[PDB]
């Protein structure tokens, strides 16, 4: 389409069918964390939504479809000795929704609409992430219709056969 | 330049000036995050990086320019009342290193290679954030060079007037 100074947004997606894997307990140590993403590269899992967060220990968190949801554990648990992991998180009961666009980043108000829309229908946020091209968030697959419609809302769409450059 | 079933790595980019804001102890209610980023545009920053975490309690971390940075942090405590938080946390001492590039998402060995390449010099990762387009890590300055060499190494890049489609 329109694939300038205000952001262009293109669509509101959504996916029902989402896990959320959690790696608590790894050791801060350089080498630890790449045998995380080498094992899901090695198991063939697209991730997403991926995060790390603090003991000496850090967490990692990402999300991917729920069909590939169990074999990325037992992959992940089959190196439970090499990995310094003292647990695995799963939670297959999430789905995600997304703002998809162009030139979001600089523009901060966006994300807080985004999650004010939300709010107002009392949408829990379990996780978000941001970038220029897509902000998501991931909840709860009872609250993922009416976040989609709130989303439309908020933003002026839409079709989507239609984009805007929202101000 | 090239703007494919490969994914295409465009440059390494690395900023020295850069905050880590943590927003601690959030009431996991509807309405509080989205507290947090209204009062970020408010304040005109631009965030990065930005992640929610888990009590009935969740923590908020983003970063952004340090020449920016106190007066996020003056503006999210001027809220302290409104916001739920216990703690603001704060680090200027980071600096972030990121692969460019268009179409990572569907190779997660590329964020494995990424991370495997900081490992080998030791640099420490304190954040991470992937997307289409970017793979980014914050870590303390003192490690920035070592961690762009490393990339570059990594990936057979570059110029950076060079871009690849790498396998």
């Amino acid at each position: 389409s329109i694939h300038m100074e205000d952001p262009i947004l293109t669509g509101v997606a959504h996916d029902r069918s989402e896990a959320k894997v959690t790696i608590v307990g790894l050791p801060d140590i350089p080498g630890y964390a790449a045998k995380v993403f080498r094992a899901v590269a090695d198991a063939d899992v697209n991730i997403d939504m991926v995060l790390q967060n603090v003991d000496g220990k850090t967490d990692i968190t990402f999300t991917c479809s729920r069909d590939v949801g169990p074999a990325a554990v037992e992959k992940l648990d089959s190196l439970r000795n090499e990995i310094g992991f003292s647990q695995l998180l799963y939670d297959d009961h999430i789905g995600k929704v997304s703002l998809i666009g162009a030139g979001m980043r600089s523009h901060p108000g966006v994300t807080a609409t985004f999650c004010e829309a939300l709010a107002a229908v009392g949408v829990n946020i379990e996780l978000i992430s941001t970038s220029e091209i897509r902000i998501s968030v991931l909840c709860r697959d009872t609250e993922l219709d009416k976040a989609v419609v709130a989303l439309h809302e908020a933003f002026g769409l839409g079709g989507d056969e239609e984009a805007t450059v929202y101000a």
